């Protein structure tokens, strides 16, 4: 006629399938975790949701069974209860019914429908971070793309003075702080024309090339629904 | 160095020798075009919706 | 007689259309953000 | 998994060095250097090297 659980911030070996993928990551430069203890409180937050629990009770078939329906539903959901009760910490939630196996049976379904979105939530929070990260990464090379090429715009009207100013001296074989004419009028022509001649910037640079690789993985790259418990059991509920 | 003071005086964009300068006319005109859109959000969270008593 | 509501500070995945809006302006070298706890600071103000 | 990703930057490092060098051969050449004696395409170790 009470049933109770005693729950508890989940123990490391619960969070092994959510290391496993957060490590993928990681490797994709994305510093992406859910702290156990987070999620144990956003378990607590949605459990005590009145809204929550009454959506739940409205959506079971079991509390169905059994328009003053309304009035009923604000009534059962007085009888859920959470209290914080030191080692480690831990919550009671219980809830009480006229029969003991029907208190159980309500108690662990609303334990289960709670645990169910703090999953889909937290899978979904993981997500976001990464089509913000996938997203940051592409507009950043494409504005670093346009960056390159205009530094390079820059460095060709560069040398184009720099032939210029080699031929005015007569220097036209090998050997100044703005105009370097040192390679001399001969290597500054076929260099001013490889130069002239590159369509993408990437082609003379690992970093442009990498960073590409990056944004590739990034987007080919999945969170798959994961299957945790924001909590561990000291007590299952209870059979009263 | 007279061929070199000759190629300074034709210089009409400062930023056609300089590259920050290009990058961050770049800025300037990426800022300019860029727009905050009407986003919806709440700000809030329910852990209870207006009742019906 | 009396209707009530229980509001709190709004969780993260409300904020993903803002988030998506905030990289860039942070590419173009703007940092700037929406503080969830000081929107929901806001709206306890007004109301 | 960080090697895998790590031999592969270097593949793409290797190859834009590729290009690079490639373009050397070309102003090793223009210049009349072919034998053993730049910031972005040294030609220092002349065309024949």
């Amino acid at each position: 006629w009470t049933s109770a659980a005693v729950v508890t911030p989940p123990e490391p070996v619960q969070w092994q399938e959510l290391e496993k993928t957060f490590t993928k990551l990681r490797v994709l430069d994305l510093d992406i975790k859910i702290d156990r203890t987070e999620a144990f409180n956003l378990f607590i937050k949605k459990f005590q949701s009145v809204s929550l629990l009454e959506e739940y009770l409205r959506s079971s078939p079991y509390v169905m069974d059994q328009l003053d329906l309304h009035r009923a539903i604000v009534a059962l959901s007085e009888k859920m209860k959470a209290v914080d009760d030191s080692l480690y910490t831990s919550w009671t939630l219980s809830f009480t019914a006229p029969t003991s196996e029907e208190a159980q049976t309500v108690l662990s379904g609303y334990i289960d429908y709670i645990s169910a979105l703090v999953v889909k939530e937290s899978i979904e929070n993981v997500r976001n971070k990464l089509e913000i990260k996938t997203q940051f990464e592409k507009e950043k090379l494409a504005q670093d793309r346009i960056k390159m090429k205009n530094q390079l715009d820059a460095n060709i009207q560069r040398l184009n003075y720099s032939l210029d100013i080699a031929n005015a001296a007569g220097i036209k074989k090998p050997v100044d702080p703005d105009f370097s004419i040192s390679l001399g009028a001969d290597g500054i022509e076929r260099k001013l024309e490889i130069e002239k001649a590159v369509t993408d910037v990437a082609e003379l640079n690992g970093e442009l090339r990498n960073r590409q690789y990056l944004v590739e993985q990034l987007t080919k790259a999945n969170i798959n629904d994961v299957n945790f418990t924001p909590f561990k059991y000291q007590l299952s509920p209870s059979l009263p």
